[PDB]
């Protein structure tokens, strides 16, 4: 055990469905560049694109990190289908990760030959941050996760963070903090060594994957009248007149429950919708301010629906928008509807309010004999006693969890992009190549800047356990399922191309089952 | 036991007050029509009264149901008085129901004789829905409950529900679901058989029946000044000037706590108030939208008061409005103030904001040497950190509980109409007459459409246990009680008329006791 | 227990999914006419419609019978979907039936009043035939089964059978046998009595519900050549020349396995296909002869596919054709494509041969220097060593089982219409009303022909246990599911109409999952 000619792990990719629970095992091959040539660099930006919200001050590190936080890392398209068609809900239970079969490669360039050899004595460093003392960059929707497709090899992303900057500039504050990652204890691994970590998720609610089977305002019996009466009109000398609420008249009935909060965001017509020409669209987006700068919040808060059933109007600032294929870093190219995976929340429309319409109206004045009653519409409304809504749906291409910010207070900690809000998420796993100095023939007080250039590769297996919520329903007629349906397919979706490129043409969400309110 | 000549239950109507707890027993006689002639009919509506919110798609069933959900079903007017005068709070604990003394009657019409006989071999079917797999129609404020007055006989209401319709029309969606009620296991009862069910309420907060004994903003000591200072003015070269907050000046004092949320709804003058002539009042009501339709929400959310103490101005869309007597189904008649039982929340005015006034004002600009400070009022405000309000009061004529809709998320699940929000309420009890075919002399593949016409009757006893919260108070002077007080009574209220009609002339709420904030 | 005022059973309709197994419980209400006025009548026919195959000799009996043999009797449309989307196979395990809540009704007609009363002393007779000594009429695809929809009431069909007739006429043979059903012991039931029976299915293979994921002739690796060589041509002085079999050339490769048997039946174009005008189609159907008469065999034997994928050509004599709604007995009306539920076997096309094409070709001569090689096609081929095929698919509207005829010998006892061939099927349950004589004031030697006219009704519960075969598959991409998908629905399918009529618009088969050969 533990030698250069002995493998330190095996390939595990499987999914075991047992009763309620399911365990998903996933193995990938990674490669780790040596970033910043073993340096910590201070990174910063001023206002770019004419927005001082793009200014920041921070640090980039030599370290890379493992990111497990998208669903397609863990789940197959066929196992995701088996989940969403058969179950009302799921939540994560446990996690364990293993890093094995480490091999370090030294690369040397003489007159552009660039030969590569392996250094058997070189080391890699790995630590997990269990106390959450570092900036947690994982849940923020950024690339670098394990691939969706198991044979694909991936580079680990470089670790970095932004601290406080002052006055919306690139300059630091006195509260700007520097975190050194070598001031943690870490484990040093040669070829025969491996690393293992285990984690238990805290108790969270099930993600509810079902759609409401009736309307929030239609909950009353259509056959029977209400014993309740409504103010209707007023007569020639105004006294107040009342009518009884009748049967299936749902405009007029009394309500116990009210929809979730809403802001109003601009709707845009996809497909054959006409829209408007030559809009720059940045000035008219919804925004919030912090510290004197104005930020776009491209996901909105929960409690709205971006699309209304089979309409082509979308809010686009209430939407999660994906690309059908991965892109190069820093691409400024413009894309169109056909390139994009544009999700729809319309299965929540019974309980949620559409984002591109007003939320209602209220009285704007006091009536008199002289003045008539008046109303006006409101474009935004917030949490109210007796509100019910549905959370953002989760997709096979989307994030699993987020970390709740550490502050005095918060309300209903559900992430806007989706998934499970976690006070103590799965910890970050950080990894770097240990530096090997070059030829140094003399003593100097200044640190060693000349290093052998190296990279390392290996495998990482992740094993998650999921608790499932059975579907128990008395619905007689058949339901909507996620099916594989294509008219005149020229390729099969979720399979490699003739080149070897893996194709995913559409988003897959969780809510196909239907349940009564 | 269990025969045609042996009674399967006894009449229990009692209330036993023991220490904290009280058990209320209630027995009634019911009659069950055979609805839809043993058919399931698809019911639907388009926009009626010029509102597409009145459109629906649904189903009506042969089944009837038992509805226990109004307070006067369980409580006497004298036991309700004993409760509200002596106690700070109450909540339900357990429930048990029994259905006994079943008798089925066959009715036959030859040349308009319409004779009635009893069918000793006929059956009735009863099931309780313990898993909440059906649409729950009970808590929605619709008629058909056990009578307030024990000798009265009542028909069971027909069970029905609305599912999804599309595009605000009468047409179904793909997610429109059909629920068959014969796909449940049920218990079949002949004459000697009876049915029994027991239920335990989940832990809920006490309904707080008391009124606040002081003002939310007046909580400070009037004798002593605050050590806190306020911005007062600015001088000829504007520097900021401050004064000390003095003693009993409550406009200027610092506050820890803030009132509950509010929308603004139109106030209308009852009694001698002048109002305004010939208002249609539908266009100017407060509304919300779902799915592209606009609904009236005739109860508003909690945290407001409809009436302000002894004023005659009422919001009428913040009010629960009752009739002094039951009405025929589908009555379009117009009613006036004298016919109506119009409740007042004014006992909550210290902590709650009046619905027909603005909620406050805030700064609308940035001052400068050139521009002066400006404000504007707001007509709506929502939940805020450090808010305190009181929930809708419960009445002897009103609902006991509601079911919290099954969705990902909700906030403060208190029903707008009143009572206790319950994730798992008392289950629905559904009952139908089993069909008896007529004379069929041949075989056919089509189902049997010819049936003996029948109805059944019986008794139902309901027994609830209530936990009480004792009144512990150091108030020296006497309090306000609910008393029986009428000037020149021509009849006694809450007693039968000379015809036998039971009269209830006024609403009775729970908050007569007073308690300091 | 066991009295006129005590119910002898309860309503059970449920489905319990536990691991592999599932138990489906089903309760219905039946009505039993008194058939033939308590007589055994000899029934017979000569050649009708110009076919002596329509001639028969037989007997009709006073008895009715219970028929459990269609899938929709046991299964819901939502439980059928849950089955076919998630599982590779199923077979029945046990069965138990209960007949309870019997009530007999006497009907009397004076001057067309036709009053109905119940006779509490009357009896009904029930026996089960465990030894299979009667003609077994159940598995033959005839109407009278428990309804698909639980609230529907159904008449029991009259029991009858055909025996030997001679020379294709209506006259009996010497081997024509008469079976009296009173010569069995049976159980006599009054109002308080009930009947119960239990049965265990014999070991049968799972119905395989999956589709083949590749082609029978394409099983070879497309990347590698065969070490086997083929006769290709012959040169100017004919010697034999050979080529190697290359890679993905599947016309030329060697085969281990061969398709199932086929006959050739005429294809007809549904939908927009042009077809041919004014065909009487009876003369050109496929037939077999027995005893000098010629019969249509509207299902063919197994091993063919009626439709070829997305073509509109159907064999129509290889198809199971259903009506969307039940029909009156003896209807001669003509129907069109839109009224019909026309099943497609096309999911079996990889392994099965299309019915409307030739099956292949073989050598018709011996070559010489003078004569060239010749072939000809064949329209029919039978079982061959090394044949593989798939059995007829089962539908929610189709039969569950059939009885294997009792004879010396049989081959591969799979029913042509579908389901499970059973040597000992679930026994027949026969039921009649016991006769009550009218007023007889004298003695006579001739039997009593005057009877009180009566009918009976009651409930019947059936409980089946099913063994399931889990789906274990490494397919990466999503599969085809049965989904509820309709463009512009005016009603929901598998739900009652506005009249109460239950609508089923399409057939639902079992093979949506895919599995490699």
């Amino acid at each position: 055990a533990d030698g250069v000619g002995n493998a330190s792990g095996d390939w595990h990719c499987d999914s075991t469905w047992m009763g309620d629970r399911v365990v998903t095992k996933s193995t990938r091959t990674w490669v780790l560049p040596s970033y910043n040539n073993h340096q910590y660099r201070e990174i910063k930006s001023g206002s770019v694109d004419g927005s001082n919200a793009n200014a920041y001050f921070g640090y980039s590190t030599p370290w890379g990190y493992f990111d497990f936080n998208r669903f397609h890392s863990h789940w197959s398209p066929r196992d995701w289908q088996r989940l969403i068609n058969n179950y009302w809900g799921f939540r994560p239970r446990s996690l364990r990760v293993k890093i094995f079969n480490i091999q370090v490669k030294e690369v040397t360039v003489q007159d552009s030959t660039t030969t590569i050899a392996n250094n058997l004595t070189s080391t890699v460093q790995v630590f997990t941050d269990d106390d959450y003392q570092l900036p947690y960059v994982v849940g923020n929707g950024t690339e670098g996760c394990l691939p969706a497709f198991p044979p694909q090899v991936f580079t680990l992303p470089q670790y970095g963070y932004a601290t406080l900057n002052r006055d919306n500039t690139e300059n630091p504050t006195e509260r700007s903090s520097f975190f050194c990652l070598e001031y943690f204890p870490s484990k040093m691994l040669r070829t025969g060594n491996n690393f293992e970590f285990t984690y238990n998720f805290e108790e969270v609610p099930f993600h509810s994957s079902f759609a409401p089977s009736q309307n929030l305002f239609k909950l009353a019996n259509p056959l029977v009248d209400q014993y309740l009466y409504r103010f209707v009109s007023t007569n020639n000398t105004g006294g107040v007149q009342f009518n009884k609420n009748l049967a299936g008249r749902y405009a007029n009935t009394y309500k116990n429950w009210f929809p979730g909060p809403m802001g109003r965001t601009q709707g845009w017509n996809l497909g054959s919708g006409v829209n408007r020409a030559s809009v720059s669209a940045f000035a008219t987006t919804n925004r919030m301010e912090l510290e004197g700068a104005s930020y776009q919040v491209p996901p909105q808060p929960n409690g709205m629906t971006n699309n209304l059933q089979g309409s082509n109007t979308y809010a686009l600032e209430n939407t999660m928008i994906f690309n059908s294929q991965p892109a190069n870093p820093g691409t400024t190219a413009t894309y169109l509807e056909g390139n994009m995976l544009i999700t729809s929340e319309s299965e929540t429309q019974p309980v949620n309010r559409v984002a591109y319409n007003v939320g209602g109206q209220m009285a704007t004045n006091n009536q008199s004999s002289t003045t008539a009653p008046a109303t006006g519409t409101y474009n935004l409304q917030e949490i109210v006693p007796g509100s019910v809504w549905m959370e953002r749906d989760v997709y096979l291409q989307g994030p699993i969890w987020a970390k709740i910010p550490e502050t005095g207070a918060h309300f209903h900690p559900s992430p806007a992009m989706g998934g499970f809000g976690l006070k103590h998420p799965p910890p970050m796993m950080l990894i770097k190549n240990t530096p090997v100095p070059g030829n140094i023939t003399s003593f100097s007080d200044v640190p060693v800047s000349s290093f052998i250039t190296q990279y390392s590769t290996g495998q990482v297996t992740v094993e998650m356990e999921w608790e499932l919520k059975k579907e128990n329903s008395k619905r007689w007629n058949p339901e909507i399922q996620y099916t594989n349906n294509y008219n005149d397919p020229q390729f099969v979706d979720f399979a490699p191309d003739s080149t070897g490129e893996y194709r995913t043409t559409r988003p897959i969400g969780t809510r196909y089952l239907t349940r009564p309110l």
